[PDB]
């Protein structure tokens, strides 16, 4: 009697979302998205039943000063899930708990801003201070340019930690809403900035990409599920069907 | 011990050092795989001899399911890495353990500047100018399987007449490239390499899939895991970044 593995994941449009229904759902079927589609397309060649459990911490995954962890990364060092399908960024600090699957996206730090401004790329950002620009505090983009020893980088980071941190934001939400409202340039993941241009004719994506990372499924160290789920990964990947699902849940209604 | 590094002559990853005097051991060869592999010896603190492979292949299957070329080499364990521009495929995978990528890629197009080709679709709705890729390599299995209606158009087309489209290798390609009216479709990196080098060459349209490169061990190293952590040290470092840069630069 094969055993139900339990996936660990986190509500995060279009990723994982509530399905909107007219009567109460239940299980797997409460939810939708892209890491649905991607765990129905991962059970379909691998085999495997699943169970979605919400992290109950709504993290994502940091270890504090005491060097313990939280979020799905926590859940998966416990052993109290099998996977986790979610937007995990791979990180060297994660990588070094968990065990990752090969990246189903690519993506980098980019700009989120208005249309039609003199910025087109981090130095123009960089050389003045008239526009305010930032970050989500303490998430990948912040950890990129506290850490950068790159002459441009090293004054943007000296730029957005300036005045206690105004520059900053809480979270990907609070710091879109703030480019859409004040002068504010948002540097944040590529795939978070594409599904806001999609929906905001007036915003758009500056320069290109600064670095780059990818998004893995999380398992635990020594996880015998790891390996065979990036081979499937891989599949998915050349019959162009992560690309497919990419689009499915990116598209906008057109600009 | 020392680490034996299997790789292979390829511009600009490994390349014989030029001298006026002969070289020996690891300074006979430079490239960005060579920058790779010391970054990673620094971090890990290994020493390694780097061998090329033999037969100067990457790794693929014969008709009776024999591998060959660094894929090989692995898998006999006569290397304990593999650090070359090894593209991550399913069918690798399966046999070999690879690192997380410390470069990331696709297909894409090689052709003259300055004509009304734009992507693909613009190829494939006409014949006058041939288009293809190498025969058997990465960019023609991703052809040969597509369900995508345009891509399933150039397979055909490129799978016709004796397979005249194809080329033996991306060298040749290129020189088709430049001497006949022929567009190449093949990994971004070589196409980069290319056009930053010849001007009268440039990649159409963009990336048509996704594929990255990365260093092989034997199924069940404990190397894989380490060599993954490094890379993605260097990656968060921009040391990978820098290291494109350098071993790439070169038109308008
Ligand atoms: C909306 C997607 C959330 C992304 C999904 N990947 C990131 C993670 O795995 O931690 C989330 C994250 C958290 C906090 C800040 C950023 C940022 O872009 O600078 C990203
Ligand atoms: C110049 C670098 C050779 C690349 C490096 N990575 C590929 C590999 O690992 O097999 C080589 C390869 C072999 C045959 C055809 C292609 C192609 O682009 O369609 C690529
Ligand atoms: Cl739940
Ligand atoms: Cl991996
Ligand atoms: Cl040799
Ligand atoms: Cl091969």
């Amino acid at each position: 009697a094969n055993r139900t593995l339990i996936v660990t994941t986190i509500l995060e449009e279009p990723y994982v979302m509530y399905r909107k229904s007219d009567k109460p759902l239940y299980g797997n079927d409460r939810f939708e998205g892209y890491c649905l589609d991607l765990l129905k397309e991962l059970s379909n060649i691998l085999g495997f039943l699943y169970d979605v459990k919400l992290v109950p911490d709504g993290k994502y995954g940091a270890q504090n000063d005491k060097g313990e962890w939280n979020g799905m990364v926590k859940e998966l060092i416990d052993h109290r899930a099998d996977l986790a399908v979610a937007p995990l960024t791979i990180t060297y600090v994660r990588e070094k708990v968990i065990d990752f699957s090969k990246p189903f996206m690519t993506l980098g730090i980019s700009i989120l801003y208005r249309k039609g401004t003199p910025i087109d790329s981090a130095d123009d950002l960089a050389k003045q201070t008239k526009i305010e620009y930032g970050a989500v505090r303490d998430g990948s983009t912040m950890t990129f340019f506290k850490k950068s020893k790159i002459s441009t980088y090293e004054k943007m980071w000296a730029f957005m930690s300036s005045r206690q941190q105004s520059a900053l934001v809480k979270n990907s939400d609070e710091g879109i809403q703030r480019v859409l409202t004040t002068d504010y340039a948002l540097l944040m993941e590529s795939t978070s900035i594409e599904y806001v241009t999609q929906r905001n004719c007036n915003l758009t994506q500056i320069g290109g990409l600064i670095d780059s990372k990818g998004y893995g499924v999380g398992t635990p160290i020594g996880s015998p599920y790891r390996d065979k789920i990036t081979i499937a990964i891989l599949q998915l990947q050349e019959e162009g069907k992560l690309h497919m699902m990419k689009e499915k849940w990116w598209r906008g209604n057109g600009c």
